[PDB]
């Protein structure tokens, strides 16, 4: 450790590791901070489900990210045990038990919500769906000329795509793909439009998918090293960042508080520029701890002397989920083209078809898979090959359907725990509402309660608006009870039910950006800055200030981007 | 990638890890390999546990472990779906879904025995107990000389402790581990002796255990390197090995098959040493791979070529389980020498102790710690401090009560733990019982049905022995509830039963050493080579072919260090 | 089923459990108010929750 | 098989049935609340041998039925609730409400 950086940033997620990409790239001397460990292999923040065993067993991925889910804000739990023995130690109130938090509202929580403290953060075990927003969903970064805001996007977004090696090709060979796509795409006749999920992603093999994430972006070596003799970079992991330090004018930063978590050491590090990128909760603990916005259970009374708006308006989308069964309509299809003659089991059947002819209703090498698996698999009674990729379908967010879907197959913390249906056969179906900004909906700090890191406890006093939120969630519950029955109907233990709130894990808001800090409600310029602060950023979800529907990380990407070039234009690296 | 080495080791468990410290230490040229990866962290094939997060989330470790238990063989799927939509794909048979194994009689399975498919691993997420075996469990080293075969097995123990860093004191201040310590000592005072488990860990702060694991025995660095520039070992992760390729004339081990899984490629590896230690299950799926025992199902009317008894024997505990809620007698003996005035919240509240007072009836630390929980804590109603370390009790094996006993916490894949009892409160109950060997108990491999990795399926056909094995499992249920009773109630929803065959992971026997190969039913002498060959060695619990109770991981670490010293005498170094 | 068809709860406790999957258009509680038949003057944690 | 142990409860004047002056019934009658635990001391003792007594007696016979394992019942539904208006000689002396000819 050196005591004096250029820049610091405190999360290795992929929004610190953008960062650091750009400003380390920049020849700034960079030091970033994690509270979490390098677990996750030699590649440093690296995806977890990029070994072959997972692959392999992909459901066991499920677990993986279970166990790195860490909930936000657990009520008092007021469950009635009441068949203890008489002899054993019996409680006489609901008291504080087990990490529970005695401020929380039970009914108007963000249970589902969590968050990961690893080295990469959540990018170690996330889907990597990485759509863009259209206009409606997405933030201004120019006013009052929309040609000027488009263009600026798409700079942005382009780049983006780059550091996260995005793309819409991964899955084209699949055929569980192509036969869900295909029927939408014929059932919808242009009225919608479909299209493979754009994923963070490259093939490797027909078998093997490396999967994108923060090492992806940035690798997190430290440097210089041979690979890089001119760049500058140190990660630290196990230390808890804990407050910024303000002058007493409010328009600077003069350290960052540390805490090692395996010496137990505390130290005041010191920079020219502070990045904050832990997470959409985190960010928002460690500005309240640093004595922006206003500890503990909000009071107007008293309202701060900084940031009024942080951790309000905060959006977490409505999300719906269900799986379903392949039609039998549409199992018979994948072997359209076929001539099958004689019993399976029998040294006279075969399985032929007619290769380029015009009227197949699939390609040669689709009918070559099938009629590979149908010939030497003959006790299957399906005649999908058994290692198809997986199904990544969706149809984007638009304003006559105000949802994000995706009709696929991936790991998440829920999603089918069964045996008895062939896999094959079973398609997730995820549709994302997006959730207006209201003041009223705010994460806040208890000024009593800590976390297990003794920092201010999170606390959530949310519900979904009503108005066009609520009404636009229910229409898309509907509409997802619609388009799936297109395809099959759902499986039994997998039914059409709308998440626990924050499951779905894409919380924004909690420190938006704007144009205006009062006009706008919001906490930092569309240079991330922070208002007032000459040389504090942040960085995350937490900026978007929208109501969005679609995957929010590759947006937040791109907001770092911008970021960082105001940083380059006001901050001059050291020599080396 | 050598083709040529003096030494490969398949497998970089503990056992593994034993062979390799042994023989890169003594100057051979070691190559390893693995069908898993390097995830763990920049400690290769390090516990998992030991991670700031983890240890502060100790609940969450549970779905680490459930994400790396791969099911060995899982029987058709016999449930009945009758609810799918009529549009759906459905069933005419219970036919073979989502990686069941068709050869599997579900009732005579272990179908709660799984395999871990990583750099170090199983050892990456044990519960680190390391017990001796007492002369009743273990198999004999030495012939006619009881005193000779304990010289013995006290060298190669003290050696395999020294390897894991073997205690019985990282738990001596915990509260909750000496209330139970001291009411169960006292309860069987005269009768049964009781102590901390021993426990591969070293405590690093109040607050922070290391847990042992592959990379205590050996950090799996690739050598040459700076602290040993003159070692020669290489590590290979990700390398499916699958055969041994025997001699025409069953004398030698020529080669070994590999697959590496990222290119794709085959190639054979030379060796003069050729060490298996790839689990029980692996080690003997590998060998019957290479033409070792009899493919398929059992057909005794065609004896085998080679190693007759191999999957033959085997032996898998009987674990039984519950979970306690301390007794309210108990939780007020934490708090006896405290001398109370007013009550909490209240403005005199003061809670003190007199150190050394001869009517103490605990240790000055303990009150100590309680004094100051029950100041700093007012609104708490227990007296236990929040991170009092978990409790660590057994009482050992002997022949008056012939099974294992862990009263205690610890993370596994089942055991989880609630949210409306204080976890202070829960003390864990696992007993563990030993199996008869029977050569009717068989693990067999299907001449047709694959595994993942396009290997022979693994199929159990398995039942504990009428006789002694049962009487003794049912008494050993017995025994739990009386014992746990001095203690607390069950905890509702961890009620006593047995756990599901297998899921105790202690399976020995499938590849048994002993003296002579015909007269004692075995695959392996004392040395853990395989008969008739001059340069195959297998290592691991498939060693043991005797009924135990304790955890077997010690024992076998023991039998390799012996292995290696017969590879020491017998195989030269080639030069440096 | 027919003994647990003629045993009506003495006293039932007010519920609090937790629905927070509802659709945000379905009518939402604020509090544990008194559902069902609920006894509000009952502890539930000093109850014979079983008799009827 | 079914085992079903029967444990006996001391009485004590702080476990109570009261009557609420203002929740109702759904006879429109004053709506019953409990207020009950069972006693530290001999009857908590008894109990848990009692549920010992069971896990030794019943392996006798035969190990326990996955999914009825051993365990206390949720509190009354054994339905043998006694001495809401109890029996004694003396109305005063034994704490009670009939004499032994059950008169008030
Ligand atoms: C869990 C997950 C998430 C996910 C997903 C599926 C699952 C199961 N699917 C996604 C998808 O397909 N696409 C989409 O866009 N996003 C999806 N997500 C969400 C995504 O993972 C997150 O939006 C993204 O990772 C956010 O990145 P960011 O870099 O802002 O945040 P992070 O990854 O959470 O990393 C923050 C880190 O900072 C640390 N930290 C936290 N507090 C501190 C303090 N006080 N001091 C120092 N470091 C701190 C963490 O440990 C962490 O690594
Ligand atoms: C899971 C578990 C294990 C466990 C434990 C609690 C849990 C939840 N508690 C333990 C305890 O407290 N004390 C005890 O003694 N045992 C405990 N266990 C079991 C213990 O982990 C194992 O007994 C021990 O790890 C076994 O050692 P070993 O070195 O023999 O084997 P392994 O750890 O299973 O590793 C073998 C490896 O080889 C690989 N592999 C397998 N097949 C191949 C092929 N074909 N080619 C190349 N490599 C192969 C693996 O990938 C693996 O890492």
């Amino acid at each position: 450790m050196d005591i004096k950086y250029d820049v610091v940033i405190v999360g290795s997620g992929p929004i610190g590791c953008t960062y650091a990409r750009e400003l380390v790239g920049a020849g700034y001397k960079v030091a970033m901070f994690d509270i979490g460990e390098i677990d996750s292999g030699l590649k440093i923040g690296a995806h977890k489900k990029n070994t072959v065993e997972y692959q392999k067993n992909i459901d066991k991925f499920v677990n993986v990210i279970q166990g790195q889910l860490m909930s936000v804000s657990v009520p008092v739990n007021t469950l009635v045990v009441d068949t203890l023995s008489p002899t054993s130690w019996q409680a006489s109130t609901f008291f504080v038990r087990n990490g529970s938090n005695p401020e929380q509202d039970p009914l108007r929580n963000l249970s589902g919500q969590a968050v990961t403290r690893v080295v990469g953060g959540m990018s170690t075990h996330w889907s990597c769906a990485t759509p863009r927003f259209d206009r409606e969903q997405r933030p201004l970064l120019v006013k009052d000329d929309a040609d000027a805001d488009d263009a600026e996007w798409d700079r942005l977004y382009t780049k983006a795509e780059s550091y996260f090696q995005t793309g819409t090709d991964q899955f084209k060979e699949s055929i569980r793909h192509n036969l869900v796509l295909n029927k939408l795409t014929e059932e919808y006749k242009g009225q919608r439009d479909f299209q493979q999920i754009p994923l963070a992603a490259t093939r490797r093999s027909p078998t093997f998918v490396e999967w994108s994430s923060a090492n992806t972006v940035f690798d997190l070596q430290n440097r210089p090293n041979t690979d890089a003799p001119e760049e500058r970079f140190n990660l630290f992991p196990a230390v808890a960042c804990e407050r910024v330090v303000r002058n007493a004018l409010n328009s600077e930063i003069e350290s960052l508080h540390i805490h090692d978590l395996i010496s137990g050491d505390r130290f005041e590090i010191k920079a020219d520029v502070y990045v904050l990128t832990a997470g959409a909760v985190h960010n928002t603990q460690l500005l309240v701890n640093s004595g922006f916005g206003q500890l503990g259970r909000p009071n107007p009374a008293n309202p701060p002397e900084l940031l009024p708006s942080l951790g309000s308006y905060i959006t977490e989308q409505s999300l719906v989920f269900c799986q379903t069964v392949m039609s039998t309509e549409l199992i018979d299809s994948v072997k359209s083209d076929m001539t099958i003659r004689g019993t399976p089991g029998e040294l006279t059947y075969s399985v032929t078809y007619t290769p380029g002819a015009s009227t197949n209703k699939h390609p040669d090498w689709w009918n070559e898979k099938v009629k590979n698996h149908m010939m030497q698999h003959q006790e299957d009674p399906l005649p999908i090959p058994f290692e198809d990729p997986e199904p990544q379908v969706t149809t984007l967010f638009q304003p006559s359907h105000p949802w994000h879907t995706q009709i696929h197959r991936d790991a998440f913390s829920y999603g089918a725990v069964q045996q008895s249906i062939d896999s094959r056969l079973i398609v997730d179906w995820r549709f994302f509402g997006r959730t207006e900004p209201k003041e009223e909906n705010k994460l806040w700090f208890s000024d009593k309660i800590t976390d297990a890191y003794n920092m201010p406890q999170p606390t959530f006093d949310f519900r979904f608006p009503a108005g066009r939120t609520s009404k636009e969630a229910e229409d898309m519950m509907t509409d997802m009870c619609v388009m799936s029955a297109k395809i099959g109907g759902f499986l039994p233990g997998s039914l059409p039910q709308f998440m626990e709130p924050g499951l779905v894990l894409h919380l924004g808001g909690t420190h938006r950006m704007g144009f205006d800090e009062k006009e706008d409600n919001c906490c930092v310029n569309t240079d991330s800055r922070v208002f007032g602060f000459k040389n504090l950023f942040l960085g995350g979800c937490g900026n978007i200030p929208t109501a969005y529907g679609a995957n929010p990380t590759l947006t937040a990407m791109s907001l770092a981007i911008k970021s960082c070039e105001y940083i380059k234009q006001n901050f001059t690296p050291s020599p080396f």
